């Protein structure tokens, strides 16, 4: 009969994530159904006046893994009072600047890396108070001493592909309990879409283990590799036979606007990408130490994506995939975006 | 085998308590009026200081049974004394009365009953031993291992008020770590208060299964820490059908003549347990997270909707709640003490 | 037979290192004792081969975890090629105090630290959680209010069998954090008085499995930081009608103040992020910038200079 | 050579407690003999603020020659702070110096654990009905007594005129008396006592509370009776001129309540179940005011007073005892 | 200063009760001691509408746990009307020993006492389960063997230290069980050595945080149960052919079985009868351990001694032993209530 209806956005800080549930009488067909609510703006660091109610818009409707069917979660839009967008809310203008270039069909895939933490704020499995062997044997590892909390994968893995979640994968990262999950194929405002509900199914998946995910770019300092965000992309003109050709001129035009990216790669400015790596724009094909990569497949087939691999964990995909198409597509310069 | 279990449920002379005991029937009941009346031990309950112990149980709303699954039921019930006359905490037999001489109307109620989860050692769940968890601010909504704490009772509870019946609105993390809130609506007349006081059972049963404890409250934690207050939403035919508005602020301008009268009628106590949440003073705007009386926004633009009571506190009795709104509201009452119809 | 562990610095400026060597008889002052030396491959003050540094003693303290016989002495850092080491601040600021000993400058510094567990966690603090807000904290008295008091005296008794002039103690605003009064001392007297307290503390935190962290800023957020303020006196100063003098000594300082930050820490400013220099109301009827992980000898050396010599620009 | 001071006051709270150590070069001789000092006072809820040394004793965690010190607050201004009640209490004493009173307290407390629950008490629960915990012996019936017999010791060695101890009728609560002492010295050593017991606990780990009524219920409330007497009633048939001053403190029952807590009343409010309501009897615990039956045969001693609070101030409690019996004063105002 | 500990028995005729005061200087002896009062409503000794009861110095000794020159004070306890508590059975026994103290009669007791823990089982008992069957224990050596030593050590030393005149230890048959044996004792002394030993015993397991107890029947079951047998002696008794007079005594002791067993523990029976069988039946013999009576072998072949009484609790109050003794033996009272003098 009626149906539980979790509303997603994100808060005040750019990173985190809030949600709350809402009893529907029927079960929603598609996300216009769903009627628009509201939320305390005071308390998420959104507001801090009289008028300090906030507003909800879906924007994505996706199958709740948790609660099964019929039940729904949605992510949505953040509206201040007088209607107009939150300054956290990157969802609006980026969505308008994929509407300017539908003809181009851009497709974007993104390589979320993350980390397993305790609540006592060490890696997950790992010695308290102390470190595990040095790295090598965690990458992609299998063992009880090499992969730490596989549960809290393959759950996070089921309930992507049962929420609709176009994720390709996953894979353990060279950090020990450092793992990553790559989500792609996705075209235009769908990117962030999927990425941002990924990511709140994580968090939910890892409270009902009792851990916590973090997306902290450097969590552990030393020679132990933080996580980044690496981001694929192309366009129909790349994906058509010899469109390497445009690959080039677009990496081209990113050498132009490397700080511009960086201020658009982290919530913070560059100030947490800062400690992962960060001034040395480098481009090669395959190098995994270059800031770009073009792989090896499309590089001899001369057509295909390029790999963004500046962008840390903690990033927002709506204003990576935007800093991406102002530059590339859309052609702009300076560093502040036009305003039309 | 063909036999049903029955769970009569009843408040106790406390006011805030919640009774409960099982017994077997010969066959499922239909509805309502099918089910036998019973009777309890009064001395037990702060109810018969007397030589007369034995105490009636009526039946008034039965829903099914989320614990032990259909065709098992649970059964709200009025108390009686030795003499056939309704209990000192029994309110919802006056109550019921009055929603009957207004059905026309037609009032709906909704209430956002918020609340604490605290372990048997009487720290909030999941606090740390012997201190305090982070600042406010990340909990409200929050989701994550740090951010909610138990929301497999919250789950839970969600999952067993629908089975019930139990019109059951939505839940949210409250701005405090291990405080929640569910809202109830929307109910119309006297089935509110049966529906919220069967969904405090449930929520109290549910935290029995996780060895946790359900408080009502309205400020279990001092300090800059939040309290716990039952918002309770009020609408009639009048003010939902089109240019509805004149209607609510009518009703809000009885309101502002019998504040004293409402503050005691919104805690067991008589005002005093809402004394350490509200921090006497009637106020009422438009959208004024701060004021008494609150209009929604979207209502406001609309012209249309209901009104939001923020002074009920949690403990409250959600039959003197809706009681004293009809009063005073639809009924146009004055003085310091409900009339005595007919 | 006697033993005597000595104590110099490693190359990160902030630790400290130690041994200890068996000598035949009592040394009655600093001057009777024998350098010695020590790997500095291990410590991060060389590369490779040339490694072998020496250590020359400098100011000798009696022991308090040993017998009374047993004592320890605080040493002077010298390289290889007989010059002074990078983490080796003696040699400069003992010459540069030396230049202006007829003033008799007198030091006092109250060193803020805070006490902390193995888990990385403040000492006493709630297993993933705080205590309440700070405010009950401040000179506390109870075991709730105050977090680790055996620390803070046998610290407190340690050096003043050693022989380190520590005028008290004090429960500072944030749980399990405390500061101890190094002062008055005369120029290098002092600089050499903090750095073995600071050993001293170090060592009496290893008895009791905890650690004393010298950060500026442990716990971020609303909680307190800690800082080395440090009172300056010259024998102008101290002389009736010399409060004029203090205040050019005070505008001396100001336009050095992007001078003090880059050498009032180990990191050079980097760490250390009422008024930012303060005169008590009573010495008015007749500096609280050096942080916490600061090198005495760098924090007395460049005031010094500064306030005394009326040095101006930005190298010296 | 050189010795340790600590400097002990109150806070901005008026019933806690602060301390600080400073480094002194020789023992001194004296209590006046101490230098003064200062402190922070916007940490401590009263703002620079000046310590006086105005009481010394010895130090009996540092054994000699280390020493302890007592002080006075106040602010910039060398006025008296809102929470500095002795300055006004030394005044009255002074004045009534030639009747020479005697004061004798007993305080009250409950040892508490750091998890909020009473020491020793189950865990999320309750001991035995009261009962045999008063003035009992065994590991069941008197719950922390390392801590009350160290704190016994370590008041005698630190010079506090205490008289003795005993078990509460609640498990966990304990009473320590100290007197009799004359005059200004009874604050002086009960708040030292205080520290005491608060610097004992540490050392074991253990909360001493002064809460009135720390545990709600049929548990016995945590006061600080106080016995009087100046040189009149410890006299020949002093016991009419004891009488008389009953009635003194009966006529303004309701101004010595308002000062025998900080909070006014509120926190005593708990305890006083029995109320409003004045009363008096000879060996009659059940009343407000008592008196002995030794001293009601042998007509001349002492008049005890169950009003104030564990959490009171001696200073408030021994003034308002002068203001009303000895000076006679009246109105709902201090002179 | 001194600190003088004030002990005296509460208002069930079992517990004990104490506090600390200051003395100015270290008292001599006894009658030095200034008198004090307490609260008799929080020992179930008055209603509090007149609650005050005082405390007279009756016996001081040293105290072992604060050492010399501090004192414990044993102390009877006298109502309103400076009138004997119903709990002080030291007032009447004591004037009755003054009665026959040209006899000299002689008093000593084998204390049976078990150690439990704060859970309501005995000492190291194995949680839910009992031990091994009785037989290794009794005087046993070991770690499974003997529970709870440690306790036993400290209370000897400090019972030797205080002044009471402790005779001996051994463990019992029951593991964990122990005794304590006091005496020879002249008249009223006996009840001021044993009650004080008891509160040493208490004060002594506070410290190892335990509890002993005086139950005569600790643990139900086959399991040996805790008496205070006493023996008896009389100068007549000890004189040559003393044996004559021990018989005459032990005859009329048989006439009172039932005014005995009433004053051989506080609730006069109910407690006994869960010990003894037997407690309805009277019997008398020689190196018999299964009689009320028994007369040791050594005292029946010198025909010179004491005799041995068997029914006292382990609960029992020492006083009210002593005074039954003399009342049935030497002032040959009848009845079921004793005289006044």
């Amino acid at each position: 009969e009626k149906v539980q209806a979790m509303y997603i956005w994100i808060d005040g800080t750019g990173e985190g994530l809030r949600c709350k549930t809402r009893t529907l009488d029927s079960e929603p067909k598609c996300v216009e159904e769903l009627p628009e609510w509201n939320f305390d703006g005071s308390s998420t660091l959104q507001s801090e006046g009289s008028n300090s109610d906030m507003y909800l818009v879906p924007a994505a409707m996706f199958r709740d893994p948790f609660r099964k069917d019929p039940n729904k979660l949605v992510l949505c839009e953040v509206f201040k009072y007088n209607r107009r967008p939150a300054e956290t809310n990157l969802r609006h203008t980026c969505k308008r600047i994929m509407d300017m270039v539908s003809n181009q069909h851009p497709w974007f895939g993104m390589e979320q890396e993350y980390t397993l933490m305790g609540t006592d704020g060490h890696p997950f499995g790992w010695p308290s108070n102390g470190f595990p062997g040095p790295q090598g044997p965690y990458y992609c590892g299998v063992g009880a001493d090499r992969a730490y909390g596989r549960d809290i994968v393959e759950a996070h893995y089921r309930a992507c592909l049962y929420a609709g979640v176009k994720i390709a994968g996953t894979n353990a990262e060279v950090m020990p309990a450092q793992w990553e999950f790559q989500i792609g194929p996705c075209e235009g405002i769908s990117m962030g879409d999927h990425l941002w509900v990924a990511r709140f199914i994580l968090h939910r998946v890892c409270e009902d283990f009792g851990v916590i995910a973090t997306f902290d770019p450097k969590p552990i300092p030393g020679n132990w590799n933080g996580a980044g965000c690496h981001t694929n992309f192309s366009t129909k003109a790349m994906r058509e036979e010899n469109g390497l050709k445009y690959i080039e001129e677009a990496i081209e035009k990113l050498s132009k606007r490397h700080q511009y990216h960086i201020r658009a790669y982290d919530p913070k400015g560059g100030l947490d990408n800062a400690r992962r790596l960060i001034n040395d724009f480098s481009a090669g094909v395959a190098n995994r130490s270059a800031s770009i990569r073009i792989p090896r497949t499309v590089g001899q087939e001369k057509k295909g994506y390029f790999e963004d691999r500046r962008p840390s964990a903690n990033c927002d995909p709506f204003s990576v995939t935007e800093a991406l198409i102002r530059t590339c597509l859309l052609n702009e310069t300076g560093d502040e975006p036009f305003q039309y």
